[PDB]
């Protein structure tokens, strides 16, 4: 009995009759003491930190351990600082770490439905819900992936699977390169995707963007008939809601319009915009999605849910047994669910659904009705900022809660250009406490802002102003 | 201005500068209080369990959140109870829940170095000293996925990247079909992976394995010589050190040196048996796998990590850079780093590195030792009781702590005996409150045990056996 050797440490796993109830308490409320004084106190900790591993042969200490897990946090970024305005990534809801904790504690498997009796079920129920919310009708559902690009990795797989039956006798036979089409804004994991189905990292053909980083329909219509023409055989177009970079949306019911014309799946990336859907004041804006034969949405990004949490959602979920499953016996529970592991690229997953369920239900959409709201209104006082500076210059209109904007200065040359927004970078995080991201786009470096921590402030955008204004002068 | 509002409950996040501390640590330690209290009382729960979902328009209550923690956790499987035998899922260590939270709380992205400062270099030394264990040499490392799935995906990807080049052009203009050879008892995740890579589930050539389910080296020779007559191109070998459902291990040296004298990538799939690395007593088993190309191994399954945490490993961790890797400019740090968003399937994914980090340093390469030994003790006893039932029949030899058996009575016809072994198993559940799984193979219905609970003891065996004995009628 490993539990009562000298082997192991008595707090090593928790005894299931409650033996030791006493010592695991102790271990349990240290970590948790330790978490909440780190968290209620983020804001002593700047958004960016400043700054040997072997296995050991006998049981680490739980000094060793508390002391990992502090030299562990002080060494991450910090998202909860107010500062903090860079990225895609946000503090966490409490609900968030509390389902983790809950996730983790239970151990269920999402991979089938004896081993997640519960969570396969919430699970499938909640993302036909879901599925609802975005209008894809009654045969409508999905599957939790571990991060966007799995769920924008499966959408291209049904995609392609569907367009070539390629399940069993895989896609090496084909005569014509199938091709995809996507925003030249659209993001990198089309391509990581395309090259792991096969289709090579260049069948994701870019669509001109315009001054605002939308998809040009025009453009897309013409790369189609280019593809054809060059004996390619298109097979996809993915539509971006909320790209990356610059946060903007492209027309979906134009895309979706044009791929239908031409028989090819319509994939849109929502992983970011999809939030909308809980917003009546902006979900206007997706106005199209509804016809997607794919959604992929990413709540561990507008939703606040602690990552990861990501799905894909298609129009008739029956897909995913007709062009993805790999044959096998197919054994459906009598109230009618299925196992996730069939219809998923993963197999074991980590039950997400409780996290998400639990912070769907704290938040409610009028929370994140207004949190998105909140995120505009400290975006549009960015982009004020940048219009009433003519050094300054914005990447283009926004649709959502993102400005990317870059210092265009002349009292440089051009080529200079690149330090300088680089240089303020450094210096709103040194000197300001102030986290932008600082991407490439167009051929450039842009300070990107992407404005979701609830405690940001007016006052905050206004400390980034007066610093970049000291900076140019 | 969310938070100071009507329409956000007063602990929907918590305040950076300490504005809503106390109700906040109210709110986690009734959450923490629930959870510790259904683990140490895990034992009262049966090993298994015995609508509409609406999106709120406003908040729901404490009560309300706290009533849905009790309800998922009441519906939950529970393998913490003694009697949960049946699944490579144990309860998860208590760091492992630990390392869970701390990483939910701090919430940063494994997509790269930016996001993820810390982790992402814990991450890859981590892995380099792991690859290090399985003796892979100097340049080896790799990456965390989310699942041993994904790993072997990974895995496969780049077998494939470096056969045919197909990074940037595809493999779409080939004339020959890739293939690839694995035990016909090796891991599904193999034709999923081979359907997603777009090889189509029919690339992979099943080779035979002996009744011990372990895969025949003379069999892979002609499989691969047939393929090659066969116009077919054949680029990886997947040797399994642990089958999924019989827990045995192929014989790594003999088919890697087979793999190599073909010019093949050897891949071993290493999700379950990994963990024997960690066992000086065990660890010769896995005798050859030190020159694999790459390996997958699952800590989330015999390293008692709360799911998910999986690996792959490459013994040339540059590998990653050359023939998987989308052309992009390369950001490096200045001391080494890389994003591994750029060298992994996922971009963002959970940093799973601090439970596992957390869990190693508490359990210890002693701690894991021992629980491997108590592992196989419970098997062998398992084996020994089916070997003193003349109606009972094992599926072979045993090369990890699973055994899978079943009822072959011969007061039934063959035909009967998957329903005997499906009356058998539901009964030892309900009676017993004794969980074993229940797989196809070779045809029909096995009874299937993973001694992997720490506090599985000898009297749950005999418990079990008791049941098995008033079933047959003694
Ligand atoms: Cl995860």
């Amino acid at each position: 009995n490993a539990m009562d050797s000298r082997f192991l440490p008595a707090t090593a796993f928790i005894d299931p009759e409650g033996r030791n109830r006493n010592e695991v308490e102790r271990l349990v409320q240290q970590v948790v003491d330790l978490i909440l004084a780190k968290l209620t106190g983020a804001a002593e900790r700047p958004p960016m930190p400043e700054t040997p591993i072997t296995i050991p042969e006998a049981a680490a200490t739980e000094a060793t351990l508390l002391q990992a897990i502090r030299d562990m946090v002080d060494g991450s970024m910090n998202p909860a600082n107010p500062g903090y305005i860079g990225h895609m990534d946000p503090m966490p809801a409490t609900m968030a770490i509390l389902g983790d904790l809950v996730a983790a504690a239970v151990n269920n498997n999402m991979l089938s439905l004896e081993m997640s009796p519960s969570f396969s079920r919430l699970e499938t129920l909640l993302l036909r819900a879901i599925a609802g919310l975005f209008g894809l009708g009654e045969q409508a559902g999905g599957v939790l992936t571990s991060g966007g690009s799995l769920a924008n990795l499966q959408a291209l797989a049904v995609a392609r699977n569907v367009a070539f039956d390629s399940v069993e006798p895989g896609i090496t036979g084909l005569a014509q390169r199938p091709v995809i089409f996507a925003s030249e804004a659209a993001h990198t994991s089309l391509q990581k995707a395309a090259m792991l189905l096969g289709l090579g990292t260049a069948a994701v053909i870019p669509v001109r963007a315009t001054a605002d980083s939308r998809m040009d329909p025009e453009d897309l219509r013409a790369r189609i008939d280019q593809a054809r023409g060059a004996g390619q055989h298109p097979f996809c177009v993915v539509a971006t809601a909320g790209t990356t970079t610059t946060g903007n949306i492209d027309p979906l019911a134009e895309i979706g319009a044009i791929a239908r014309e031409h028989g090819l799946w319509f994939h849109v990336d929502a992983a970011y915009g999809g939030a909308l859907v809980f917003s009546e004041r902006h979900r206007w804006r997706l106005a199209g999605i509804e016809q997607a034969d794919s959604i992929t949405f990413n709540p561990q990004k507008w939703l606040y849910v602690a990552k990861t949490c990501a799905m894909v959602l298609f129009r008739d979920a029956g897909v995913l047994e007709r062009a993805f499953r790999i044959p096998a016996p197919q054994m459906r529970a009598t109230d009618g669910f299925i196992n996730l592991g069939e219809i998923g690229v993963q197999g074991t997953r980590h039950a997400d659904v409780v996290k998400l369920w639990l912070t769907l239900q704290h938040i409610g959409q009028q929370g994140y009705a207004r949190l998105i709201d909140d995120g505009y209104r400290l975006a549009e006082r960015v982009v004020e900022g940048v219009r009433q500076r003519p050094f300054l210059r914005l990447a283009g209109e926004i649709d959502t809660n993102i400005v990317c904007f870059r210092g265009e200065p002349d009292w440089l040359p051009a080529e200079r250009w690149d330090d300088w927004n680089a240089a303020l970078q450094a210096l709103l995080l040194r000197e300001g406490k102030i986290f932008l991201s600082l991407p490439v786009y167009r051929g450039g470096r842009w300070l990107r802002a992407v404005l979701l921590n609830p405690y940001t402030t007016d006052a905050v955008i206004d400390a980034m102003f007066k610093q970049i204004d000291r900076f140019a002068g």
